[PDB]
Parts: C-alpha cells; structure tokens; sequence
C-alpha cells in the first residue's frame, strides 16, 4: 500500500497555505477537498476555490506513490492537532491512515477520478524576489476596488522598467505606488485584487517566477506554485491625476500622525466620509473632526515649507489611515492647495512608496 | 468650573471595568451612559446593565466637585487612545473637555438628572478573600446553565462552612465542586451565572466583603461595589448523585489527558454528543471516536487501581474538558462503572476541587 513519512512542520505549512484557499462549504462536492499527489521525492497538495489554483510540494519519503482526495480542513486540523513530529501516512483501500505516536486518525477519501487535472506551466518568462513584491502589493492594495466602474480598478497593475518594477493601485481619485527592485524585462499585468490577497499569503523571500498564460498568470516560489485570472485592458493613466505643482511640504513623524488622525476621527460623523480637517499653521498641524457626540482637536509640531504658510483641507480619516499605514519614520506631505489632491510618503519618497490622495469636497 | 487630574493609567483600569459592565446600545437613552461622580478625593465612576450595578473608584485631584453623565464606550475609547499619562478632565455646561498633551477631546454630557440614583450598602456582614473566591467560581461557573429546567441550577450555590466555604454548580447530572477558605460565617447564597462572571472580571487577592440586602448582595473590594441578584429556592442535593462506589481509578497528567481528548474528538459526529470512548485496560487508556468523516484513537499511559482491572465507558468531550480544566499537574479519574457517574480531581482531591461527570447512553 501506499506509505508516507512526513516532517510535521513541513506538512504543516503546506496544509495551512491550502486551506486559507480551498472552500469550508461548497454545493459542489469536490470543491472542498484537497487533491494530494505522491511521487518518490515527496507529496504535492493542491486545490482551488475557481478563481485560483494552488499547489504546494512537501518533501517526503513515499512508496508506492499513490493519489487520493480527502477534505481538506478537516486534515489540516487532524495534522495540527497531532503530538509529535513526524507523521506517517499510509492509503488502503478509501481509507488515508494518520499516524504519530500513539495517535492513529483515519480518514474516508473521496472520487479523486472526479476531481479536475490542476495543470502549472513552468516556463520561466520573468523572475523577481517575491519578498520585494509581497511588501510593494501590500503597500498599494487597499487602493482598488472591487465597486469601481471601471473594471480595470478592480486589480493592481504590475509594470516593468527594466533595472525595477512598479504596482499601481486606484479608484480613479487616489492612488497607491510602489516601485522595486526587478530582474526586468517583462509585460504589463493587471493582477485581481482578491488575488493579489491570495498572493501576498503565500509569497516569501526569495525568487519567485513568472508564466504567462492566456488571460492568466503562474507565479512559481519556492514549493508553491498559483494560477490566477488576469484583467485584460489597460490600467488608465494615473499620473495624469498626481499633482506637480506643490505649494507647501510639511515634515512629522510618521507614528505620531498616525496616531494623532486615529484619535480625532472617533469624533467624525458615522457617516460624513469620515471627514478629518487638517490645518497647518506656524509649525503646527492641527487635525479636527466634530460629530453629533462632541469635536476633537490634536496639534503636532512639524517642519513646513513652500509658496503657502497656511492651508486647510478636509480628508476622509480612513483614507489617510490607509494612505499612512506603509510610511514609517517621518512623513513627508506635499500639498498642491486647499481642495486638490495630496501626496503623501516617506522622507525623499525613500523605500519606493507614495500614495496621492483626493480632498473631501 | 469642575477640573480634575488623574492618570491615565489609572483611568483607564476604571473606565474598563465599567464599559465590560455597561451596554453600548439600548433603545434606553440613558442606559449607555456612564455617571461620574467626583469630590476631593477622585472620581466614582458608575453604570448599570439592569441585572448588575457596578461602582469604582479613581484617585484624582479634583476642584468644584460636580457631577455628569457621559456616552460610556464613546468615553472609555478616547481616553484608551490619548497620547500622555497624565489626564486632565473640565465641565463647562453639557461640554465635558478631555485633554493630554497636543489633544484636546469635547464630549457632549447627558441627562444626569434622570439618571438612575445607584446606591452600594457598606455593612460588612461577611470577610472573603476575593482571589480565592475567584479561583472557586472560575473552577465551578460552566457547570451551571441557563437553560435548566430548575431555575436555581441557573445559578452558583455559595455554602458557609465555618472556616471553610463551598461553591457548587450543576445542570442536575454533572456537578462542579470546589472548596476554598473562609474567614468567618455566612448566609447559604445562589448567585445567577451571568453575575459570576461579572464577579469574576473585576475580583482580585485582597478581602471583598458581602453586604447582605433583600434578594441581592452588594460585593465591595478595594476598587469596586457591585450590586446583584440572588435566586431563591434551595439549591438540590446534589450529593445523591456523587458515586460513592469507586471500582476503577486512573491516574495520568491532567494536559496530555486535555489534548488527547481535544484531538480524538475532532472525528465525533457533529451532534451525538461530542462522543468520546474511554477504554482502560493493562495501564493504558485509550481513547477513540468515530462519525461520518472518519475515525480517530489516541492512548495514553496511566497508573491504575480498584477492583476491576478493565472498563469501557463513553462521555461528552465537551464536558470532559470542561471538567479537567481546572486540573494541574496529574489528573485522577474515579469511575464506579461503564455507565454510571465518574468523579475527575486533581490528586488526593488537593487543591479542594471535584468534578462530578456522567456517562453517555
């Protein structure tokens, strides 16, 4: 019959990338199993939720290589709950056996005849480090949307400039970019948002490669391998919508900002856009939001400079948070006028990062 | 004006005592409020959920002592995200001011005129120390249920035993025990469920004291008073239904008995009562489930003696965990036959702790 012997940890760290992905519940059957696939080097486990596949090798020792289905959180938490460190696996008849010490789990397998040949193409198209894309698609993801008009805006374009690469992420108003390093020369991609969440669990230090497919991407790291959909079209012109013509700098640090908008947005309206009020004035930020339940004020002390010494603008509190959120350190904000978009980054756009944010009207 | 210091760390422990206790929404205007009364000495912050009062104190140095009315969760939340350690609190008409360092909050104050007068009796009547009183509920409280046909099983019975008390909980088949030290005498009480736990979030080591008062009891430590129900009737003899004819004890630890019984209890069917098999022969126990997924069995090494050297008995998982919780270090288990009730304790019964568990059809 069919035995595995497996490192616990290892086993582990696969079955948790997969069930992240692989349905609970499903009226289809099949939908909610794991496929695993035994060779001589080790175990393959994959599955999909229909908008990505996703495969992860586990090295092991196998005879008699074999493969089967079983549901698959029930077998993470199986595995997750065993005692000790290796885990044997063993197959007779529609019964996978689970064995570490004195515990011994057997499961019913299901129709693996009925489920669908996941295929992952290998040709190597482009590589970069998946650590660097992992952080840039985390540091520009809250910006699309999935209710945008636009189809485009939905996903995260991927752009490629030989020495780096850049995402871009919008709803037409505000934007997140972030630029890295890049083994560069490849095409434009406009990646789902919902999949680049997928991506971003399963991305590690590292090289990770590219196989482009029709209306479809393969991203390949280190024992895991993705099919996801790509968005045809192209992304819309986003520098046409960041401002040029600044007219007043203002300099802080980052984690007392942060803070400062989080604390007065509890007073903003339930709904009224969240609307914060920021107010620079004589080395000073003062930031205010008011509501039916009172009116805030925090003031911190910045560095300002340009063509403006004082300006007042009206911003939607969460939009700042999630605009902030990958600046460390010291922001620096670069206003273009009372009611007309912003940037916000770090010191000199240092790391790669910018975000453009619109004004309340 | 009214003007008021106090720490922000010490503000903060109050206001979360209370906001635990008050509710956040209620088509009651008022019953979401806090009332803070406050004198020379600091700030009494007060609140009701209807089935409990609760009062506590906060040192703080105070001017023109006056007292108000504020949004509890609103208030508990501003004050948790202030940036300094030092809090300074002013009234001006309905405007409560909240400032520390570069922040300066306004709350609008409510109606304090039509806000319930809260009253906390002081007679000590009897001397309890609250960590032992604690430690005694948390061991007894998921024994007892709401949903008991007998309305004082909805409760914790509290007995007075000269130097020493009791705390008994039950749904009429399983009973939890356990014994702890009391200084001086007192009247037998039945606690609701839900006024424990309450009891048990704001008890520390150290004397809280009962004041007795007609069908409720205030409890007062060194930060809180706390007014509750009682339930009438006389809590059941429970002792019936403790076995006193032990055939089979085991003894193994307490936490590997925990996660073999967690584990195992994963292949249960879904609803025939969390089933897990207790098999013990030859210095083991087994332990093993089965439902429609699959079928699990754990064994475990175990000393073991009585008159029959071998048994089969099935339990609710569920319970069982619920019953070795409070269980360091080894775990006895008492059985008096396949399907009649088994006592679970730590060795000895040290510690003053005993569970009483029923069996499975």
């Amino acid at each position: 019959v069919m035995k595995a012997n497996v490192t616990k940890k290892t086993l582990n760290e696969g079955l948790g990338l997969l069930e992240r992905v692989i349905p609970s519940r499903s009226s289809n059957p099949l939908l909610t199993a794991l496929k695993v696939e035994t060779s001589e080097g080790g175990l393959t486990l994959s599955g999909t939720n229909l908008e990505i596949d996703l495969s992860c090798f586990v090295p092991a020792e196998v005879q008699q290589p074999e493969n089967f289905v079983v549901p698959a959180h029930l077998f993470a938490q199986i595995v997750r709950n065993l005692g000790g460190e290796l885990v044997e696996l063993e197959l007779s008849g529609q019964e996978l056996s689970v064995r570490s010490g004195g515990s011994d789990f057997k499961l019913q397998t299901g129709d693996i005849e009925a489920y669908p040949p996941l295929s992952f193409p290998a040709q190597a198209d482009v590589s970069l480090d998946g650590g660097e894309l992992s952080r840039a698609f985390s540091s520009v993801r809250y910006a699309a949307s999935n209710e945008a008009f636009q189809a485009v805006f939905r996903g995260i374009k991927l752009e490629h400039h030989g020495e780096s690469a850049r995402v871009v992420a919008s709803d037409g108003y505000r934007v997140a970019i972030r630029d890295f390093p890049a083994s560069g020369d490849g095409k434009n991609l406009i990646i789902p948002a919902r999949s680049v969440d997928e991506l971003i669990r399963v991305l590690k230090d590292g090289e990770a490669r590219f196989t482009y497919g029709d209306g479809m991407l393969t991203v390949t790291t280190d024992r895991v391998k993705m099919n996801l959909k790509l968005l045809d079209g192209d992304f819309p012109d986003y520098e046409r919508v960041i401002p040029k013509d600044i007219k007043l700098q203002v300099t802080l640090p980052a984690t007392a900002l942060k803070e400062a908008v989080n604390r007065v947005a509890v007073l903003a309206d339930k709904n009224a856009n969240n609307r914060v009020e920021f107010l620079v004035s004589e080395g000073t930020l003062r930031l205010a939001a008011e509501g039916d339940y009172g009116r805030a004020q925090d003031t911190l002390s910045v560095t300002q400079g340009g063509t403006e010494q004082a300006m007042s603008l009206a911003f939607n509190a969460r939009h700042v948070l999630d605009a902030l959120g990958p600046i460390d350190g010291d922001a620096e904000l670069l206003f273009s006028g009372s009611t007309s978009p912003a940037i916000f980054r770090a010191v000199g756009g240092g790391g790669g990062y910018m975000a453009v944010m619109v004004t309340l009207r």
